[PDB]
């Protein structure tokens, strides 16, 4: 009485979308923030329930460990906090070393110092299952079991293999850990393809007029004479991954799994004749295409039928995703 859960990265994107669906089901959330002013931002947003810790530097060791001392009411812990950078100066250094300890840090702090946790939710991602050929190739069939053949050298290469690699290591470390050190919690994992959807809280959208669904806002962002983005692969709403968490700490079944959060494919055109349809306004200011010259026919469909099994509940259509996402941005 009652149940406590704890959210890294509390200001995240998806974080606070997991924050609002867990505060809606009644349980308290202590979240990491940053900075005090993160968190007093959030306390406002969210209310009595939420609390939060000041933890600067996640992947250093021991990082998380006054956070939990502080909090034994704790039981459930979503580690959903990934490294932010931008400066490909040692991408190692910088990238795969931190994420890669970083988890081991985190869960190594749970058992140290939280052993009345009983469930740790990694949010992971599809680019721990692949390669970036593999994503848009049509007769690749992904599934839980899916892991990326991305090697450690390769992945120092390059900014997006780099990535790619940190996700992929940072989970393979995350399971490692419960096979070596055999902690007293269950440990499942999320992993999303690209992720659209609106915002958790009206107020932070700011700032005013850009969208976290990423992609949609790169093609808002889009002259009448430009290409049509010839981005593409797989969506899922920022709300379904939410409740896939929810699910992950939740249920029996979702105990040691992988949950594959993944929907339908798109384009950049899947995107445009959305976009244009449901915001007539902006259509003079955006390119046509060629209206539905979008085929995925000839795609395998992914193998995600254990999750959608475990998690029990259908998921948001692109349409509804990507118009939720921009009709909030024009409030």
């Amino acid at each position: 009485m009652t149940t406590s859960v704890f959210v890294s990265g509390a200001t995240g994107y998806l974080a606070q979308q997991i924050i609002a669906l867990v505060l809606s089901k009644g349980y308290k959330v202590v979240g990491s923030v940053r900075s005090e002013e993160k968190g007093a931002n959030l306390k406002k947003l969210y209310g009595d329930d939420f609390s939060y810790e000041v933890v600067k530097v996640l992947e250093q060791k021991g990082a998380f460990d006054e956070a939990l001392k502080k909090h034994p009411e704790v039981t459930i812990f979503l580690h959903t906090a990934s490294p932010v950078t931008f400066e490909v100066e040692d991408t190692e250094k910088e990238i795969l070393i931190p994420a890669i300890n970083g988890t081991k840090y985190v869960l190594q702090s749970i058992k140290d110092v939280a052993p009345q946790i009983t469930r740790v939710v990694y949010t992971s991602s599809v680019v721990a299952m692949s390669v970036p050929e593999e994503l848009g190739s049509p007769d690749v069939v992904l599934s839980e079991a899916s892991w990326s053949s991305l090697s450690y050298e390769q992945s120092k290469t390059h900014g997006v293999l780099a990535y790619f690699g940190s996700k992929q290591f940072a989970e393979r470390a995350a399971w490692e850990f419960v096979e070596q050190e055999k902690p007293n919690f269950a440990l499942s994992t999320v992993n999303p393809v690209y992720i659209f959807g609106p915002q958790a809280k009206d107020e932070e959208v700011k700032g005013t007029l850009n969208l976290s669904a990423e992609m949609v806002n790169s093609v808002l962002k889009l002259n009448k004479d430009d290409d049509v983005p010839a981005t593409t692969g797989t969506f899922i709403d920022v709300r379904d991954v939410a409740k896939a968490h929810l699910a992950a700490f939740e249920k029996d079944e979702a105990k040691g799994e992988r949950l594959l959060l993944s929907n339908t494919r798109f384009n950049g055109q899947t995107l445009l004749d959305v976009v244009r349809k449901n915001f007539p306004q902006l259509a003079d200011k955006l390119p046509v295409g060629k209206p539905h010259s979008d085929d995925f026919s000839a795609f395998k469909e992914w193998n995600d039928k254990k999750t959608k099994k475990i998690l029990g509940f259908e998921y948001f259509d692109f349409e509804t995703s990507v118009v939720d996402s921009i009709k909030q941005v024009l409030k």
